Protein backbone atom coordinates (compact mmCIF):
# COMPACT_ATOMS: atom_id res chain seq x y z
CA UNK A 1 0.00 0.00 0.00
CA UNK A 2 3.01 2.24 0.64
CA UNK A 3 5.64 1.87 -2.12
CA UNK A 4 2.63 1.42 -4.37
CA UNK A 5 1.31 4.91 -3.60
CA UNK A 6 4.72 6.58 -3.96
CA UNK A 7 5.78 8.44 -7.09
CA UNK A 8 9.47 8.96 -7.82
CA UNK A 9 10.43 12.44 -8.95
CA UNK A 10 14.20 12.94 -8.93
CA UNK A 11 17.59 11.35 -8.21
CA UNK A 12 18.98 12.91 -4.97
CA UNK A 13 22.28 11.12 -4.68
CA UNK A 14 24.29 7.97 -5.31
CA UNK A 15 25.04 5.60 -2.50
CA UNK A 16 28.10 3.44 -3.09
CA UNK A 17 25.20 1.06 -2.46
CA UNK A 18 21.95 1.60 -4.36
CA UNK A 19 21.04 5.29 -4.66
CA UNK A 20 18.30 7.66 -3.59
CA UNK A 21 15.22 9.28 -5.11
CA UNK A 22 13.02 12.12 -3.94
CA UNK A 23 9.47 10.78 -4.06
CA UNK A 24 5.92 12.02 -3.41
CA UNK A 25 3.58 10.31 -0.89
CA UNK A 26 0.12 11.72 -0.14
CA UNK A 27 1.27 15.23 -1.02
CA UNK A 28 4.59 15.06 0.83
CA UNK A 29 8.22 14.73 -0.24
CA UNK A 30 9.94 11.54 0.89
CA UNK A 31 13.31 9.92 0.31
CA UNK A 32 13.39 6.43 -1.16
CA UNK A 33 16.43 4.13 -1.36
CA UNK A 34 16.02 1.30 -3.89
CA UNK A 35 18.30 -1.76 -3.72
CA UNK A 36 20.37 -2.99 -6.67
CA UNK A 37 19.38 -6.54 -6.02
CA UNK A 38 22.87 -7.85 -5.29
CA UNK A 39 22.73 -5.02 -2.80
CA UNK A 40 19.96 -6.85 -0.95
CA UNK A 41 22.76 -8.02 1.44
CA UNK A 42 21.80 -4.74 3.07
CA UNK A 43 18.11 -4.06 2.36
CA UNK A 44 16.79 -6.38 5.05
CA UNK A 45 19.59 -5.40 7.41
CA UNK A 46 19.08 -1.68 7.02
CA UNK A 47 15.30 -2.22 7.35
CA UNK A 48 15.95 -4.30 10.48
CA UNK A 49 18.15 -1.69 12.22
CA UNK A 50 15.67 1.07 11.43
CA UNK A 51 12.87 -1.16 12.85
CA UNK A 52 13.76 -3.82 15.42
CA UNK A 53 14.85 -0.97 17.63
CA UNK A 54 13.00 1.93 19.31
CA UNK A 55 15.20 4.37 17.35
CA UNK A 56 12.98 7.42 17.14
CA UNK A 57 15.09 10.50 17.69
CA UNK A 58 15.01 13.93 16.09
CA UNK A 59 18.67 13.39 15.23
CA UNK A 60 18.32 10.06 13.50
CA UNK A 61 16.79 9.83 10.04
CA UNK A 62 13.06 9.23 10.52
CA UNK A 63 12.12 5.83 9.13
CA UNK A 64 8.91 5.52 7.21
CA UNK A 65 8.80 2.00 5.78
CA UNK A 66 10.21 -1.04 3.97
CA UNK A 67 8.25 -2.54 1.06
CA UNK A 68 9.13 -5.75 -0.81
CA UNK A 69 8.16 -4.65 -4.33
CA UNK A 70 10.13 -7.42 -6.10
CA UNK A 71 8.39 -6.55 -9.39
CA UNK A 72 6.44 -9.36 -11.01
CA UNK A 73 8.82 -8.16 -13.74
CA UNK A 74 11.88 -7.41 -11.59
CA UNK A 75 13.80 -6.60 -8.33
CA UNK A 76 12.50 -3.55 -6.42
CA UNK A 77 13.19 -3.49 -2.67
CA UNK A 78 12.32 -0.13 -1.08
CA UNK A 79 13.45 1.83 1.95
CA UNK A 80 11.29 4.87 2.61
CA UNK A 81 12.34 7.71 4.92
CA UNK A 82 11.88 11.42 5.56
CA UNK A 83 13.32 13.82 2.98
CA UNK A 84 15.92 16.46 3.79
CA UNK A 85 16.49 18.86 0.91
CA UNK A 86 19.96 20.00 1.97
CA UNK A 87 21.15 16.43 1.62
CA UNK A 88 24.31 15.11 3.29
CA UNK A 89 26.46 17.17 5.64
CA UNK A 90 29.26 16.58 3.13
CA UNK A 91 27.24 18.32 0.39
CA UNK A 92 26.29 21.03 2.87
CA UNK A 93 29.83 21.86 4.06
CA UNK A 94 31.10 21.74 0.48
CA UNK A 95 28.60 24.38 -0.66
CA UNK A 96 28.36 26.62 2.38
CA UNK A 97 30.46 27.95 5.20
CA UNK A 98 28.90 28.23 8.66
CA UNK A 99 28.34 30.65 11.55
CA UNK A 100 29.66 29.83 15.02
CA UNK A 101 26.07 29.10 15.89
CA UNK A 102 25.60 26.80 12.93
CA UNK A 103 28.76 24.88 13.82
CA UNK A 104 27.52 24.18 17.34
CA UNK A 105 24.06 23.28 16.07
CA UNK A 106 25.58 20.80 13.62
CA UNK A 107 28.05 19.25 16.03
CA UNK A 108 25.53 19.06 18.93
CA UNK A 109 22.77 17.48 16.80
CA UNK A 110 25.23 14.87 15.51
CA UNK A 111 26.42 14.08 19.04
CA UNK A 112 22.95 13.83 20.54
CA UNK A 113 22.13 11.58 17.58
CA UNK A 114 24.99 9.12 18.12
CA UNK A 115 24.43 9.41 21.86
CA UNK A 116 20.94 8.08 21.32
CA UNK A 117 22.22 5.39 18.95
CA UNK A 118 24.71 4.24 21.60
CA UNK A 119 22.33 4.40 24.58
CA UNK A 120 20.96 1.09 25.88
CA UNK A 121 17.59 1.05 27.65
CA UNK A 122 17.21 -2.32 29.32
CA UNK A 123 13.78 -3.78 30.09
CA UNK A 124 10.28 -4.43 28.67
CA UNK A 125 10.02 -1.93 25.83
CA UNK A 126 13.75 -1.28 26.00
CA UNK A 127 16.32 -0.38 23.33
CA UNK A 128 19.58 -2.19 22.48
CA UNK A 129 22.72 -0.14 22.09
CA UNK A 130 23.83 0.54 18.54
CA UNK A 131 27.21 1.28 17.01
CA UNK A 132 27.19 2.76 13.50
CA UNK A 133 30.55 1.52 12.12
CA UNK A 134 30.43 3.98 9.16
CA UNK A 135 30.00 7.45 10.62
CA UNK A 136 31.16 10.13 8.19
CA UNK A 137 30.13 13.43 6.56
CA UNK A 138 28.29 11.63 3.75
CA UNK A 139 26.16 9.54 6.10
CA UNK A 140 24.85 12.49 8.09
CA UNK A 141 22.02 14.66 6.82
CA UNK A 142 21.28 18.26 7.56
CA UNK A 143 17.63 19.22 8.05
CA UNK A 144 15.89 22.47 7.21
CA UNK A 145 16.33 23.85 10.73
CA UNK A 146 20.12 23.51 10.63
CA UNK A 147 20.41 20.38 12.76
CA UNK A 148 21.61 16.90 11.73
CA UNK A 149 20.26 13.34 11.87
CA UNK A 150 22.37 10.17 11.43
CA UNK A 151 21.66 8.06 8.31
CA UNK A 152 22.92 5.03 6.42
CA UNK A 153 22.60 2.64 9.35
CA UNK A 154 23.13 -0.32 7.07
CA UNK A 155 26.42 -1.41 8.66
CA UNK A 156 25.34 -0.82 12.25
CA UNK A 157 25.71 -3.44 15.01
CA UNK A 158 23.28 -4.04 17.90
CA UNK A 159 24.41 -5.11 21.38
CA UNK A 160 22.37 -7.74 23.21
CA UNK A 161 22.90 -6.78 26.84
CA UNK A 162 20.74 -9.69 28.03
CA UNK A 163 23.42 -12.04 26.64
CA UNK A 164 26.24 -9.51 26.16
CA UNK A 165 26.42 -10.73 22.58
CA UNK A 166 26.39 -8.77 19.34
CA UNK A 167 23.76 -9.14 16.67
CA UNK A 168 26.27 -9.15 13.75
CA UNK A 169 25.33 -7.59 10.38
CA UNK A 170 24.97 -9.94 7.31
CA UNK A 171 27.11 -8.32 4.59
CA UNK A 172 30.44 -8.45 2.68
CA UNK A 173 31.94 -4.98 3.16
CA UNK A 174 33.17 -3.06 6.22
CA UNK A 175 33.30 0.74 6.43
CA UNK A 176 34.98 3.72 4.79
CA UNK A 177 38.75 3.36 5.34
CA UNK A 178 39.38 7.09 5.66
CA UNK A 179 37.37 7.22 8.89
CA UNK A 180 38.45 3.89 10.41
CA UNK A 181 39.80 4.35 13.95
CA UNK A 182 43.38 3.21 14.74
CA UNK A 183 42.43 -0.08 16.41
CA UNK A 184 40.41 -0.89 13.29
CA UNK A 185 43.21 0.01 10.86
CA UNK A 186 45.77 -2.15 12.66
CA UNK A 187 43.18 -4.84 13.32
CA UNK A 188 43.80 -4.82 17.09
CA UNK A 189 40.19 -3.96 17.93
CA UNK A 190 38.39 -6.60 20.00
CA UNK A 191 35.29 -6.81 17.83
CA UNK A 192 33.76 -9.02 20.53
CA UNK A 193 33.39 -6.17 23.04
CA UNK A 194 30.64 -3.72 22.11
CA UNK A 195 32.31 -0.71 23.77
CA UNK A 196 35.03 -0.88 21.11
CA UNK A 197 32.50 -0.15 18.36
CA UNK A 198 31.19 2.91 20.17
CA UNK A 199 34.78 4.02 20.77
CA UNK A 200 35.48 3.69 17.05
CA UNK A 201 32.30 5.59 16.28
CA UNK A 202 33.67 8.42 18.45
CA UNK A 203 37.02 8.72 16.69
CA UNK A 204 35.08 9.04 13.44
CA UNK A 205 32.83 11.76 14.80
CA UNK A 206 35.83 13.86 15.80
CA UNK A 207 36.92 13.86 12.16
CA UNK A 208 33.45 15.10 11.15
CA UNK A 209 33.73 17.89 13.74
CA UNK A 210 37.02 18.81 12.14
CA UNK A 211 35.26 19.07 8.77
CA UNK A 212 32.56 21.29 10.26
CA UNK A 213 34.86 23.61 12.20
CA UNK A 214 37.07 24.25 9.16
CA UNK A 215 33.97 25.82 7.59
CA UNK A 216 32.99 28.00 10.58
CA UNK A 217 33.51 31.47 9.06
CA UNK A 218 34.40 34.32 11.37
CA UNK A 219 35.68 37.70 10.32
CA UNK A 220 35.45 36.17 6.89
CA UNK A 221 38.16 33.66 7.75
CA UNK A 222 37.67 29.95 7.23
CA UNK A 223 39.34 27.08 5.34
CA UNK A 224 38.07 25.41 2.18
CA UNK A 225 36.16 22.16 2.56
CA UNK A 226 38.48 19.16 2.87
CA UNK A 227 38.04 15.55 3.98
CA UNK A 228 40.01 14.26 6.93
CA UNK A 229 43.57 13.45 5.85
CA UNK A 230 43.27 15.13 2.42
CA UNK A 231 46.87 16.24 2.99
CA UNK A 232 48.21 12.75 3.72
CA UNK A 233 46.39 10.17 1.59
CA UNK A 234 44.98 9.70 -1.93
CA UNK A 235 41.27 9.53 -2.72
CA UNK A 236 39.73 6.19 -1.95
CA UNK A 237 42.59 5.40 0.50
CA UNK A 238 43.52 1.78 1.21
CA UNK A 239 43.80 0.29 4.71
CA UNK A 240 47.58 0.21 4.29
CA UNK A 241 47.79 3.88 3.33
CA UNK A 242 45.64 4.94 6.29
CA UNK A 243 47.37 2.67 8.79
CA UNK A 244 50.80 4.11 8.02
CA UNK A 245 49.43 7.63 8.50
CA UNK A 246 47.16 7.09 11.48
CA UNK A 247 48.92 4.23 13.25
CA UNK A 248 52.63 4.44 12.45
CA UNK A 249 53.15 8.12 11.95
CA UNK A 250 50.51 8.85 14.64
CA UNK A 251 49.15 11.75 12.57
CA UNK A 252 45.75 13.38 13.03
CA UNK A 253 44.03 16.15 11.04
CA UNK A 254 45.61 19.56 11.59
CA UNK A 255 44.09 21.99 14.09
CA UNK A 256 44.70 25.63 13.07
CA UNK A 257 46.19 27.62 15.98
CA UNK A 258 43.57 30.24 15.19
CA UNK A 259 40.80 27.94 16.46
CA UNK A 260 41.88 29.16 19.88
CA UNK A 261 40.94 32.80 19.21
CA UNK A 262 37.29 31.76 19.67
CA UNK A 263 35.69 29.97 22.60
CA UNK A 264 33.41 27.72 20.51
CA UNK A 265 36.28 26.63 18.27
CA UNK A 266 38.49 26.17 21.32
CA UNK A 267 35.92 23.72 22.74
CA UNK A 268 35.33 21.91 19.43
CA UNK A 269 39.09 21.62 19.11
CA UNK A 270 39.31 20.11 22.57
CA UNK A 271 36.60 17.56 21.76
CA UNK A 272 38.42 16.62 18.57
CA UNK A 273 41.72 15.79 20.32
CA UNK A 274 39.82 13.89 22.97
CA UNK A 275 38.18 11.75 20.24
CA UNK A 276 41.44 10.96 18.38
CA UNK A 277 43.37 9.17 21.14
CA UNK A 278 44.86 5.94 19.80
CA UNK A 279 43.47 4.37 22.93
CA UNK A 280 39.72 4.21 22.54
CA UNK A 281 39.26 3.79 26.30
CA UNK A 282 40.58 7.32 26.75
CA UNK A 283 38.17 8.90 24.23
CA UNK A 284 35.16 11.00 25.20
CA UNK A 285 31.75 9.39 25.13
CA UNK A 286 28.99 10.69 22.88
CA UNK A 287 26.86 11.56 25.93
CA UNK A 288 29.78 13.57 27.33
CA UNK A 289 30.24 15.47 24.08
CA UNK A 290 26.52 16.26 23.97
CA UNK A 291 26.76 17.72 27.47
CA UNK A 292 29.73 20.01 26.85
CA UNK A 293 28.29 21.05 23.47
CA UNK A 294 24.90 21.58 25.10
CA UNK A 295 26.48 23.78 27.78
CA UNK A 296 28.29 25.73 25.05
CA UNK A 297 24.97 26.02 23.22
CA UNK A 298 22.98 27.73 25.98
CA UNK A 299 25.92 30.14 26.50
CA UNK A 300 25.75 31.17 22.86
CA UNK A 301 21.96 31.28 22.67
C1 LIG B 1 15.57 5.59 2.75
C2 LIG B 1 15.63 6.79 1.91
C3 LIG B 1 16.81 7.58 1.83
C4 LIG B 1 17.93 7.12 2.63
C5 LIG B 1 19.25 7.79 2.74
N1 LIG B 1 20.42 7.06 2.80
N2 LIG B 1 21.44 8.00 2.91
C6 LIG B 1 20.98 9.32 2.93
C7 LIG B 1 19.58 9.25 2.82
C8 LIG B 1 18.62 10.46 2.80
C9 LIG B 1 17.51 10.44 3.75
C10 LIG B 1 16.57 11.51 3.80
N3 LIG B 1 16.70 12.57 2.94
C11 LIG B 1 17.74 12.70 2.00
C12 LIG B 1 17.80 13.86 1.14
C13 LIG B 1 18.84 14.03 0.17
C14 LIG B 1 19.84 13.02 0.03
C15 LIG B 1 19.81 11.83 0.86
C16 LIG B 1 18.76 11.62 1.87
N4 LIG B 1 17.80 5.95 3.42
C17 LIG B 1 16.70 5.20 3.51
Amino acid sequence: TIARTIVLQESIGKGRFGEVWRGKWRGEEVAVKIFSSREERSWFREAEIYQTVMLRHENILGFIAADNKDNGTWTQLWLVSDYHEHGSLFDYLNRYTVTVEGMIKLALSTASGLAHLHMEIVGTQGKPAIAHRDLKSKNILVKKNGTCCIADLGLAVRHDSATDTIDIAPNHRVGTKRYMAPEVLDDSINMKHFESFKRADIYAMGLVFWEIARRCSIGGIHEDYQLPYYDLVPSDPSVEEMRKVVCEQKLRPNIPNRWQSCEALRVMAKIMRECWYANGAARLTALRIKKTLSQLSQQEG
